[PDB]
């Protein structure tokens, strides 16, 4: 399972995206589109940029943000 690193904190702007708050570390759904990643955060999924988030590599230990 992939997991992401919100960057800052993001305001859905329609129904098919989804609001996160810097710093939460949301379960990646798909990142198979370059501006648009499709995740998922507290029982809610939807697509936010891609930009706004950071995949956090398995093989890596990631240091606190």
């Amino acid at each position: 399972k992939e997991l992401v690193l919100a960057l800052y904190d993001y305001q859905e702007k329609s129904p098919r995206e989804v609001t996160m708050k810097k710093g939460d570390i949301l379960t990646l759904l798909n990142s198979t589109n370059k501006d648009w990643w499709k995740v998922e955060v507290n029982d809610r999924q939807g697509f936010v940029p891609a930009a706004y988030v950071k995949k956090l590599a398995a093989a890596w230990s990631h240091p606190q943000f």
